[PDB]
Order: structure tokens, then sequence, then C-alpha cells
């Protein structure tokens, strides 16, 4: 059931799979939502040793199970590639300023 622990948002590997595959399509379609334009490049400035080849996109995951809409973005993101693959699971709770840990 806790596939992936954000702080202390619990997020099972369906949440992760449905929320890539909204924000997949988005950048598929070449729309964004929100004030932050999501899904947007994530140029991995924190270096995280991801698996799957760049380029990489960020997209919010909510705790709520809801699909982002373009409203509160929260802290966590599902980060996935051209070819859909996820990367990782990232979130702000527990960092400074804009940086990002990742979720274990
Ligand atoms: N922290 C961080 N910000 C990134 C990265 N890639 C792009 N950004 C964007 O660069 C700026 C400074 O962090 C922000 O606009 C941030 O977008 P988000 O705020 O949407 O994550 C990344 O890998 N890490």
């Amino acid at each position: 059931a806790c596939d992936y622990t954000c702080g202390s948002a619990c997020y099972s590997s369906s949440d992760v799979s449905t929320a890539q595959a909204a924000g997949y399509k988005l950048h598929e379609d070449g729309e964004t939502v929100g004030s932050n334009s999501y899904p947007h490049k994530y140029n991995n400035y924190e270096g995280f040793d991801f698996s799957v080849s760049s380029p990489y996109y960020e997209w919010p995951i909510l705790s709520s199970g809801d699909v982002y809409s373009g409203g509160s973005p929260g802290a966590d993101r599902v980060v996935f590639n051209e070819n859909n693959q996820l990367a990782g699971v990232i979130t702000h709770t527990g960092a400074s300023g804009n940086n990002f840990v990742e979720c274990t």
C-alpha cells in the first residue's frame, strides 16, 4: 500500500500510475495547468540518479487522490520522461528552499 513515502503522504503504485498518465497526456497534447504551468521540464538540478533517460518532466501528485487540474499543486511530484517511463517520485517536504528530496 505504501510504495512511496513523501514526508507524511503515502502513495501506492496505482496513485503514481494514475497521476503520471494524466501528466504525460497533457504533455503529449502540449497543454499546461496551474500558475507554474505543469507539466514542465525538470532539469534534475538535484542530481538524482534516475535509471531512465532524459528529458524529464515534473507533474503534481495529490495526496487527496485527485488528479491535478491547475489548483494548489502541493509538495509532491511524479517525474517521467518522453517514453512515459517513471523516473521517480519527489517532494519539497523535508527540503530547503525550492529543492527536492526523493520519496522512499
Ligand atoms: N528544484 C528544482 N527546480 C527545477 C528543476 N527543474 C526545473 N525547476 C524549476 O526551476 C525553478 C527554480 O527551482 C522553479 O521554477 C522550478 O520549477 P518548479 O518550481 O515548478 O519545480 C529541478 O530539477 N529542480
